């Protein structure tokens, strides 16, 4: 029997999602199981559990981000620079690798999209506009980004069948941690400004490994190692959403744990 919206809403209530909550979901749809009306059933259940006063924040990114094509260069390669489409936040589809649910969240009516092409976030709720802006190049996940305002606004991380590597909010901990040898990257993004395509080159913290030992491909990063340690030492509400196992995590608490975790292991 495919899961109905109402069943999902009640499981989300059992897990601890309250009216008015600020929630960031990481969803594996395969672990959830079949839904009454496909992935939209889970989106509707999230909106309903969070209520008319709550908020959803999702890391959707961009399907056609020229990250690899421009990473390491002082300027976009000529072939890339002439033909690559500019980031249109109203029509650019989400990145499928971060979850198939994100394209349904971003096309939901009233959803707002942040301006960062590679680190794009989508928000639904009365505080959506406050969440998504500003989001500038050079502040992907660090202070002054949507994740920062999410952390200050009692955000909860809702992992539905996702692994510990999926906690996007922990990249904030990498940004602010006082440790030596933090890796940075340089890449270019095509932005749409006053109707016109403009290429912008910036540098930011390497979101694929803040230090060399976490940048390996094979290859657990700092985010996964922090999350595994956290989940082994912390009481966290656990339960099923659909057929997937889910955890509701206090975002400020795990980020705070991540800063101490990184700073205890690497001198300043
Ligand atoms: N390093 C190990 C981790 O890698 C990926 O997670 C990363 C993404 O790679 C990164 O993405 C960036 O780099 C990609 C590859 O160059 C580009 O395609 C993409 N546009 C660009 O946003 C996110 N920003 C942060 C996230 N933790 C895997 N999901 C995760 O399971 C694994 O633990
Ligand atoms: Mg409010």
């Amino acid at each position: 029997t495919p899961w109905s919206k109402s069943e999902l809403v009640r499981q989300l209530r059992d897990l601890g999602v309250r009216s008015g909550d600020m929630v960031m979901p990481h969803v594996s749809l395969r672990a959830v199981g079949p839904l009454a009306d496909g992935p939209q059933t889970l989106v509707d259940a999230l909106i309903e559990a969070v209520g008319p006063t709550g908020n959803i924040l999702a890391f959707v990114s961009w399907r056609d981000s020229p990250y690899e094509q421009t990473l390491g260069h002082d300027a976009p390669p000529a072939a890339i620079a002439q033909s690559w489409p500019a980031f249109d936040p109203d029509h650019a589809p989400a990145y499928p690798g971060f979850g198939a649910i994100n394209e349904f969240i971003r096309t939901y009516p009233g959803c707002r999209r942040s301006a960062h092409p590679d680190a794009s976030m989508a928000a639904i709720g009365p505080d959506a506009a406050w969440l998504v802006a500003p989001h500038e190049m050079g502040a992907a996940y660090g202070p002054r980004s949507p994740i920062a305002r999410f952390l200050a606004h009692a955000g909860k991380i809702l992992s539905i069948g996702a692994g510990p590597d999926a906690v996007t909010a922990l990249h904030y901990a990498e940004a602010v941690a006082r440790i030596e040898g933090k890796r940075r990257v340089t890449y270019s993004m095509p932005l749409l400004r006053e109707g016109k395509r403009v290429w912008v080159t910036t540098s930011d913290w390497d979101s694929n490994g803040i230090l060399d030992e976490y940048a390996a491909p094979d290859g657990p990063d700092a985010v996964e190692r922090i999350a595994r340690d956290y989940l082994a030492r912390t009481r966290v509400a656990q339960g099923p959403v659909g057929g997937a196992q889910s955890r509701l995590i206090d975002a400020a608490d795990i980020v705070s744990f991540g800063i101490e975790w990184l700073e205890a292991r690497h001198a300043a």
